[PDB]
């Protein structure tokens, strides 16, 4: 039950080569640089972004490139990806793009400098889709009272993969309806095992292919050689994005940047440390039960090392959080493979229940395992709200709610500042 | 300890643009096309191959592709490719290369067709490098009563990433050491962690580059669309190669291909099903001790289900042998997490002990654990030969033990033909 094509939300701007499906993104490790995107359909147009400060007005002019691609019989529009650099923080800034024919505006607010006890509010949406249930989760992460600076995706997008030969409209019309958001704040993009679109039968068989044409992120600047995993710092957080479907076996290039990249975390400068993935390590559902566990034997124990605060995941199309529980001490044969609560391990929350195509995951094993704190089959997203450096608050709302009420409320206290427990 | 390269294995043959380092392999599903491989200096030559048969002395000629590369301040070869199909079963084939040139002949015999009762006795070598051991292993294979037809080697080639800069010129020396071995009869490929070869510090970011472009597999044949993972039929053995240091994860290439191959193995037409992978998915060695529970979690359940027959390994520079068990039981919170043995489920067997670069791994996990039957820090090679669909024999034989001293054997009953306990 996908929203169809004459849907208001995908109408498509007006103007001879409109640019349309715009999306920003952090573009650096710190973030002082944003990669501004988009794609026009009648002409390969201009790759160039107009943009300034609302104070010092300004106005400089950034070049970037141009790409198309083909998937089957599909052709791509004109996609542009620019990188503005050495911003200012905590500004706001006005960009217009599309400057040789028709000309759209949009703006956004660098974050703060990199700090202790900078305070910041994520977003946490995952599996989005665009079918009903998508727009209204949308809507309410807009109208929510603590207002988002920034959202963290966590895989599935948009579920084009589903149409006759993946459909790549639908990855065009998912640019279109998400515009409203990704062009005004960044959205930190996680691939999910939707963006795979691997099809020996019509020939695509490079892996994420859609994808990465449409979407692309600042790796390099983290010293990562692939897009599907690449960290960034961002207010007082640390964000790590990891790639569940790409190789991490030991020696593999995300399994040896991984590695070097905990070590590199300071949280004297950034104090809350963040994980992404798209399938959860910890999941009490039946649907996709167990599929986290080849990434859990191996990043687990890094996981608990270094102390992360939070790892979220989506995948599983509703709503779980655990208590903060390791299995680290299994040796095959000495009988230690049940969890435990392990108070320097991180806390595990599935929020992939944004939408995708209206379908929601009721079945949950039973009865409910001690590591799972709370769990719920309801539509939603979350937000992750960073106070101090030593308090974070999150909560969950559900599409049947109002905007304003947090069906799920918990108080983070931080695992390198404020080691106590913070079990609910 | 490895071999210098004044050592009269790494001699190059003498004559201009003479063939070196020339190595086959099998070029089809069936048996029925070689892949021939070499490599010239002096200058590009011809990548033209021309063979006959010892009966119909009709000489004919099959032309191939060359290429080269780079890698740091090293600049290859002139690398040759040549495919030759329609060739008739259980036949001797001659064949000559740098025809334009210094020609160089060789000779080989192409399996009978594949049948139930079709005998076959494969090898097996793990580990190789080019250490003075490696030179005995190999010399052991060669002089060997029961001669082996075809080699499955299991991973880890020449270990150049040893040397700085990965020196290339190691996988050269290699390339001529084994050469009067695999220029005579196929060797079955499978990609060890050392063949990964990520170095970013030398702006080598390519998985795999040096090895991919030197060795070539007919993974095309089975539907694959990658050479890391595929399979083949050899004689009554159906032979599937998995590649531990790819993406694996639900959805991804290898796991599709995976689950469909499976599907495809017929045990009425090959009725021995054979699983090659550089990691070990059972070790008691202390020596990357569960590396392998990633692929397990992953794969384990189905190499049941299909009742695999064998399953051969290497990365732990030693010998083991497994009992047929199963850890498939487990569910997070119900406690089943010890091995079990299981008639149905595969004999696991790692002979990753050809000889590297000198080192064995001696430490292992004491006390033995139940699952392991047979291991031994000692260099060596094994030999699987098949005689019936119900009957194959399996021996290890030492490089302290004489060529026809079997320090460790089994008889292995078909999981699929004769299902009875074969214990030892
Ligand atoms: C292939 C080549 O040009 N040889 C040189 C080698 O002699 C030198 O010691 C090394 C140092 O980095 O660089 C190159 O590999
Ligand atoms: C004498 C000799 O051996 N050189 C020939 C050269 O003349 C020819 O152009 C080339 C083409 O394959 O083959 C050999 O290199
Ligand atoms: C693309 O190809 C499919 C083949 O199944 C066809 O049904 C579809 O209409 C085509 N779409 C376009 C507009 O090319
Ligand atoms: C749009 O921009 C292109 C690229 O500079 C230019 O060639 C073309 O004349 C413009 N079209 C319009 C809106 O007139
Ligand atoms: C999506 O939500 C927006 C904001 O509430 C609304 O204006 C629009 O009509 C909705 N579109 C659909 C198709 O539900
Ligand atoms: C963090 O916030 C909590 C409540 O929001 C407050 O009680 C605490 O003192 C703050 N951290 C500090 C010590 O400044
Ligand atoms: C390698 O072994 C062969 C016998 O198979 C022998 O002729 C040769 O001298 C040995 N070379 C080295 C360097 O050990
Ligand atoms: C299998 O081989 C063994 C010995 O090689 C023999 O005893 C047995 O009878 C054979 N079975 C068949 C199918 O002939
Ligand atoms: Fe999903
Ligand atoms: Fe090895
Ligand atoms: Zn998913
Ligand atoms: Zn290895």
């Amino acid at each position: 039950r996908d929203m169809p094509l004459d849907s208001d939300v995908f109408r498509v701007p007006p103007g001879y080569n409109a640019p349309q499906q715009v999306h920003i993104t952090q573009g650096d490790l710190v973030g002082r640089a944003m990669i501004i995107s988009w794609v026009t359909m009648d002409e390969p147009g201009s790759s160039a972004v107009r943009y300034w400060s609302e104070k010092n007005g300004r106005k400089r002019i950034a070049k970037g490139k141009m790409s198309t691609y083909r998937f089957f019989n599909y052709s791509s529009g004109f996609i542009h990806h620019t990188t503005i650099r050495k911003l200012k923080y905590n500004t706001k800034y006005y960009y217009e793009v599309g400057l040789r024919n028709t000309t759209r505006r949009f703006s956004f607010i660098t974050p703060p400098q990199t700090g202790l006890d900078v305070p910041y509010t994520f977003g946490l949406i995952g599996d989005l889709g665009q079918s009903f249930d998508s727009n209204t989760t949308l809507s309410h992460y807009e109208l929510s009272p603590k207002k988002g600076q920034t959202v963290l995706f966590v895989g599935d997008l948009s579920y084009a993969d589903r149409y006759p030969n993946h459909d790549n409209v639908r990855w065009d019309t998912w640019g279109r309806f998400t515009e409203r958001s990704v062009a005004y704040q960044p959205w930190i993009w996680t691939a999910g095992n939707h963006e795979i679109e691997f099809a020996p039968e019509i020939n695509e068989t490079e892996p994420f292919k859609p994808f990465s044409y449409r979407y692309h992120v600042p790796y390099e600047a983290s010293q990562s050689t692939s897009p599907f995993w690449y960290s960034i710092k961002r207010a007082s957080a640390h964000i790590i994005v990891l790639s569940s479907y790409s190789a991490y076996g030991r020696g593999t290039p995300q399994y040896t940047w991984l590695k070097k990249e905990l070590r590199k975390v300071k949280r004297s400068e950034t104090p809350w440390l963040i994980v992404l993935m798209h399938s959860p390590l910890y999941n009490s559902y039946n649907h996709h039960f167990m599929e986290g566990e080849a990434m859990r034997t191996k990043f687990e124990a890094w996981f608990v090392k270094y102390k992360v605060d939070v790892v979220f995941a989506g995948h599983v199309h509703a709503y779980e959080r655990s208590e903060r529980v390791s299995n680290i001490a299994y040796k095959i044969t000495n009988g230690l493979c049940t969890p435990v609560k392990d108070q320097s391990a991180p806390v595990y929350i599935t929020i992939g229940d944004a939408g995708n195509y209206g379908v929601i995951d009721s079945n949950m094993i039973q009865p409910q395992p001690e590591y799972s704190a709370f769990r719920e089959a309801s539509f939603g997203h979350g937000m992750f709200d960073i106070k101090n450096r030593t308090h974070a608050h999150f909560s969950w709302n559900r599409n049947q709610d109002g905007v304003a009420v947090e069906a799920d409320s918990v108080w983070f206290f931080n695992r390198h500042w404020y080691p106590v427990d913070d079990s609910t």
